[PDB]
């Protein structure tokens, strides 16, 4: 007989129920990078990859698989089929077009909101209970619309948002700084854009409020100009396409940073895209990115942020840069 | 300055990274190797180099935008090698995807080693055995210090097929590819096993044209299986990128672990040209330190003398 | 009020990996912090008879919360701190003093588990049972008889730990890391555990090849007292220090990996092994098995030789013997 | 010929990631159980004067090199199995209070210390120091004026424990993890340190700000009981499972993480402080550090109360008075 039965004997017959599935739809370079970056930090017991084309499916799949021995991920799976997704506790949307050189994520939206409508329906007969972690562009208009379609209520549908600003501004504020930027601490809110908004009077190195020591900090009367700091964040994603023509590690490791919070219900404070109405003064129905608590049930809390007038302001525009494509839909 | 106000400096440090590791050409495989040894935290020091200077600084600043995710602090790139000074281990990935990659080879190996003359090499670029023997020819290293990833992806390939077909993880799955990288590479059917049981002896027809499961396709499947995910995706990554970290893991950790890798290989298994080729090398920080003497049949032993009389006929035709 | 000044609140806990450790002692506390390093768990349940220590372990486990990745450790002696674990791992009892075997502790934990098992099922009825307490095979096989459980989801920690001292002396010997020397000790975690010299290898290549008097007393190297040292380790531990707690901590870690994840390993663990090996009684000992989230779902049949075929019957033979009086 | 080359031929006839644990009791076992599981070490040595039980907790761990990456682990009484160490953390001594300030019961300790320093430098004269026992910032001291390491090189755990113990027990009170909890207890470890309200923080918003109460007796909430219950917590623990281990050991990994990877955290642990925060002694007080390679490279000046500095200055003047009284 065969060798397998000839090796084994069998003692169970076992129907495959997952129990740590995430799903990453869209195998581009962002799906990847969150892929690889999910496979290295043991998250899923079990990884699907869904995608239109069904060649480049298959070689990324094979790809991983082939490196199956130095990862401990038993489980990962392809196809062009939304039964492959099914019963995920967490799904990951990289799905749409991508920005060419200068141009604006807001100039995504009519093509990313298509591609929304097929995919989001899709997700959502195979894993209704999952929570939905949106990373395509504009990824803040992109929430609210997986967040119409779905029907999910609103801790379930999660955007990346600034978590991967403020990582960036973090990674500068260090090298300025001569430390580590997990040491370094600054908020990045609002849009995940052009509009974002650096809370100046948060930043800090140990608890020591670094605009108390430093007071032109975040003005245009700073003979240091920190000002550019928040602009070199602003302009990282156009000068890395300029350079490379895209982008992807950053945000595969920011998303795996999110996925850990909600695989591990570990309840921290992540700056993601929420759904912001009746807060921060905000009346209409956008999604930007506030200090989040992020576990298992997704957002559970959102923390109040204790703004100066003038970054109150400046969120206050970025939520209506937002909503004045957000009506159009 | 916001600097000074906040902190006082009370050492004069000079940078002198005690683990580093430089990878050479940033392309899909470089970058996957990249990002592995990121995320298993081998280094204190990620060096990238490559001729392409636009793709290198973005790769670099993409990789630096994640920093506050990663334990490795401290992540440079440059055209010019003295950004690779001192590296522990230099990993070599850039070319094409022989002649070509002779000629790069000229140019990289020796700026490597005149910025790290004590580190390890590490040869991924194709045909990663020919290479191998061209890095150490042109770098003067003894052979400890030179090693070609060669046979460790096919091995881990080959793992993850047994597995799927018996039903259990590649890591308790156990079969050896050994000689060549790519189409003339060895299957030592006789030391495949689980839990120690041999699968040749269970199941006599392993590997050979009578077996009515055909475990000999197994084989051609991992002899096929970069150009089959060239076809779907264009190119191979992620696998490759896995093991070289986990190379990079028993050469940094000095962990003497057994790994099938590329070494020169003359005076052993009767071979008596200086080829590089994969038979099972331990590992550890000074490279590869001892070689494991397999018991290969009349045959397997006859495949292996073909592949270094193969690999021989291409060096001598080798300009450089 | 602070918090409410400070945070909103959305939404109104139903732990996914939540992992319990009956008996805080020296083991328990070992694959305690063995699995919060390892990021096994989303919750860690603790229980124990002594609850003042009890109390002090579980705090001293939380004022590191910062530094791992488990958000919540919880504990009692009433075992509703347990519910829903998808492990529950049994360290507690009796261990051996200087020079006792560990069979002669099965009375006083059979007992123990007793009160144990029935309230672990009671809250936790889908989990896996792994039992680390010894005699671990025999007291395997009693949770599994009171637990009602089905056998894949019953599993003594068994020879995991035997095996991995057995590649550790081999690993020195030849001068190579443990995970690349391979070798399987067999049957009882104790006395009458049974090496199998012919599984022996590093990278494929068979000792037993090379040198055919491997292991037995013919050979001139002595191999055969690598096993005997490995018989022999708890022994000289305990005359040391008392005990031996960090090895079991690290292999029970290791088999809660295989489980959590699903990985479909295989690991010399105990299990009930009527009909195969030539075995007639219920009895569990250490055989190579096919680990994952169903627990044991398949088991590899080894190709003994005579004598090694033998020594596992008598081990199969001095286990039962103290079952069958239960 | 021998098995081994029958099956290995040798090709090739100093480990660089070396750390040693002294003490091999509770605190130190645990420190290397968290180390290793880590992977920061490539080489772990142990060093007690118990030689059993030195030989069994070595013997133990060896018997896990299998589940670990670590590939060399040695023991002995006899430090040259020390040699060339990164790292050397110092576990040894009777176990005291965290203050502990009555100068026959600290004299015990600093003896311990005058037969164990002088052997760790004499093998790693490279390495970084890191002291564990208690009195903590005096043991550090003298762990300095008997190795004579420059000031970098000499770490005292401090308040680094005591802060993580104060951001899990903010967390609890706040519903999230102590990592989104940030907060610095720095001085003296023990009764007299600083809990710093003003740097108390989630997502960078000041609980200070959000509650001026915070940190004064009409506070209704009691946050200063946070304090004194930090303070407090070791004694607790000790007093119910008889010790403290498995806090201090992740508190130790994560230094010594920092140590080995050049991660330049900023850490409260203890430092010679002199010349800074108005201090004019030869004493080592917990403040934020930037810890890398070389150990303490730079200090995080906190912007301090009237009263706190007054509070600092204080510490170091009975440090001092102490320091004074001890022999060796
Ligand atoms: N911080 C963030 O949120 C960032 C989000 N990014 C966005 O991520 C998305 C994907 O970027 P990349 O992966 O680099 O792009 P890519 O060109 O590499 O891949 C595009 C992906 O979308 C998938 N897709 C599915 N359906 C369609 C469709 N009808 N048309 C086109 N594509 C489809 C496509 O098959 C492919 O998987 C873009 O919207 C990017 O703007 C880019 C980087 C970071
Ligand atoms: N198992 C193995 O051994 C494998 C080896 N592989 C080989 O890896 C090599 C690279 O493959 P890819 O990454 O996909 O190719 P790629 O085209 O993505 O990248 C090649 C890189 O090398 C760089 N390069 C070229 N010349 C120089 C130079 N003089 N100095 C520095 N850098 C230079 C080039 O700019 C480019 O960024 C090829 O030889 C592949 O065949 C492919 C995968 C597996
Ligand atoms: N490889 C293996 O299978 C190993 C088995 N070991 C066994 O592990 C067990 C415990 O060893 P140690 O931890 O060192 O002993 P220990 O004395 O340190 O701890 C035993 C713990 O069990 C607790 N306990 C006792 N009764 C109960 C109860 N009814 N309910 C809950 N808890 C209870 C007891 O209070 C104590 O905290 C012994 O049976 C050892 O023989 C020891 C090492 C290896
Ligand atoms: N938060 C902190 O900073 C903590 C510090 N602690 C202190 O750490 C120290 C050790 O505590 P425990 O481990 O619980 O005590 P322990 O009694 O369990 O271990 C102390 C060890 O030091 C050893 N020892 C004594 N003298 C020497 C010597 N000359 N050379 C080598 N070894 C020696 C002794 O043999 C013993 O194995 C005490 O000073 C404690 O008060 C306790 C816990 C936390």
């Amino acid at each position: 007989a065969a060798l397998k039965d000839q090796l084994i004997h069998n003692l169970l017959k076992e129907e495959h129920v997952p129990q740590n599935k995430i799903t990453v739809v869209g195998v581009g370079a962002v799906g990847m990078a969150c892929a690889i970056s999910i496979l290295m930090k043991d998250l899923a017991d079990e990884l699907a990859l869904v995608d239109v084309m069904e060649d480049k499916l298959k070689g990324e799949m094979m790809d991983l698989q082939h490196g199956s021995l130095f990862l401990r991920t038993p489980k990962i799976v392809s196809g062009k089929d939304y039964s492959v997704t099914a019963n995920s506790k967490l799904v990951i949307i990289t799905a749409g077009a991508r920005q060419q050189e200068g141009e604006s994520r807001l100039n995504l939206v009519q093509r990313n909101v298509n591609i929304f409508k097929f995919i989001i329906p899709n997700v959502v007969k195979y894993s209704p209970h999952c929570k939905l972690l949106v990373v395509s562009n504009p990824v803040d208009i992109l929430t609210y619309v997986a967040w119409k379609i779905s029907g999910f209520p609103k801790n379930r549908v999660i955007g990346s948002g600034c978590n991967l600003d403020s990582a960036r501004f973090r990674y500068l504020m260090g090298e300025r700084l001569g430390v580590h930027a997990l040491s370094c601490h600054g908020w990045i809110l609002g849009e995940h854009g052009d509009s974002s908004v650096p809370v100046w009077s948060g930043m800090n190195v140990a608890g020591v409020s670094l605009k108390t020591l430093h007071p032109e900090l975040g003005t245009d009367a700073d003979k240091e100009q920190w000002k550019q700091v928040h602009k070199q964040v602003v302009d990282s994603a156009y000068e890395v396409i300029k350079l490379k023509g895209y982008t992807s590690w950053a945000i595969g490791l920011s998303v795996a940073d999110l996925a850990e919070s909600i695989m591990k219900n570990l309840r921290r404070v992540h700056p993601i895209s929420t759904m912001i109405k009746g807060l921060y003064g905000i009346k209409e129905d956008v999604f930007l990115s506030v200090p989040c608590v992020l576990g298992q049930n997704g957002i559970s809390d959102v923390v109040k942020v204790t703004l100066t007038s003038e970054e109150e302001a400046h969120l206050k525009k970025s939520a209506d840069t937002l909503w004045g494509i957000q009506k159009e839909l």
